[PDB]
């Protein structure tokens, strides 16, 4: 199944978080509207936040994030969560080599802000 | 129901992230074994990270979120996600006013690191 | 916070399905647009389908689950998860007594059906 | 990803119950420890329930959700959600076909019982 991708409420501010927990360099592109948007770099074993920016959904609403080491694409995991009807996370995992930890880097996208 | 307690896997070290939604200023503890292991304290209205931690979930695994602002405790949701059996994610709102956005503090836990 | 009200999408059907797991009697009511839809009720401590049904979430798209039990309000906790950015569950659990393990009946809402 | 494989607290109650909303007759395997516990079988787009039983997750906890329609193995997407640290779904959908809806099969494993 696709995964990474997520329905945003259009025109609304949304919170994009990422942590690297690998040997490799983690490359998190968060694109809105299929345009990158924002982009993280960085190497840690240890849940360094590579980035966190806010971004808007746009018309479409339409957020989806992507992960690489060194051009090679990760396989991904995701899921959204919604809290007493309102509170909103879009979760991503990814997996840059063999042991399915799926940490590699995580992305945690959340909504509403203000 | 008791919301912002999760049972971690003993002895795991684990991410928490604080971001601030609020005119508040937000006061983020974060229990190990019922003890304070972390404090994080900011004002934003714009999702910024407040504090971002690794600790160790110990002998116990027991992991609680505590928000106030001007000194009161805040009104918590929460839940734990787990993505293909081994990305988890402990996630907690918090309300410290009249709007029931549960975004003023967010927090994220996130584990297994490395 | 509040718990068990959810928001579908409008004119949307949807499955509601019941499970208790208590010494009490359950009883669900399944409210569409703040009136009773569905009302289901059994005892069971194994798990048993007191009801299932197919609903349509209407022009509001508000869906609410209560519990009681020997006439008095059970405590609710819930959420909504989404998978492939597509199929959503909304989840609600129920507690009549003192152990908190909230199962006392179980809610699952299901969308899209077909 | 690998998905609808869950890790239980071991020797542990749960249910497990399936419904169908695909024109193919759907076949849903449980298995335990890597040996069949309980199928189900049946059509429906209307969201029927096509079983329901309680399991035990034995030494191990390991359970596996497996759909097939003709013997052609579905696509399944899954996630696990905890609700106030004491409640637990397990939840799989499959695809049988070319929409992407993912609800062709759908499982819901809870736990605890009684
Ligand atoms: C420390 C481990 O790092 C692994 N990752 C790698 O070993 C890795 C993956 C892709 C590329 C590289 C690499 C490539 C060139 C130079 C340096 C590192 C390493 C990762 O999958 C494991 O879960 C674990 O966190
Ligand atoms: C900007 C708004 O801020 C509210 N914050 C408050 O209602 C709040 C509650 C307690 C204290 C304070 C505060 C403290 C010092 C100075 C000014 C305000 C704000 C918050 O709940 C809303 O969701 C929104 O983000
Ligand atoms: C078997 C247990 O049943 C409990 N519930 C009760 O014991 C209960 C709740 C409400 C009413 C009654 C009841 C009252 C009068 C006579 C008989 C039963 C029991 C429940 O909370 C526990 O989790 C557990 O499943
Ligand atoms: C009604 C539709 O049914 C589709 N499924 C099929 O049409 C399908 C898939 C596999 C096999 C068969 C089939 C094969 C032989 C005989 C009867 C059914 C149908 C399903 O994917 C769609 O979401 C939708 O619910
Ligand atoms: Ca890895
Ligand atoms: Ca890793
Ligand atoms: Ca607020
Ligand atoms: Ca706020
Ligand atoms: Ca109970
Ligand atoms: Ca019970
Ligand atoms: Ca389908
Ligand atoms: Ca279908």
């Amino acid at each position: 199944a696709t995964q990474g991708v997520f329905t945003l409420p259009a025109n609304t501010r949304f919170g994009v978080t990422a942590f690297a927990n690998s040997s490799g360099t983690q490359t998190v592109n968060v694109l809105v509207n299929n345009e990158t948007a924002a982009t993280f770099s960085g190497q840690s074993t240890n849940n360094a936040v590579i980035g966190t920016q806010v971004l808007n959904s746009g018309s479409s609403g339409k957020v989806q994030v992507q992960v690489s080491v060194n051009g090679r694409p990760s396989d991904l995991v995701s899921a959204q969560v919604i809290l007493t009807n309102e509170l909103n996370f879009a979760l991503v995992g990814s997996e840059d080599g063999t042991d399915n930890d799926y940490n590699d880097a995580v992305v945690v996208i959340n909504w509403p802000l203000g």
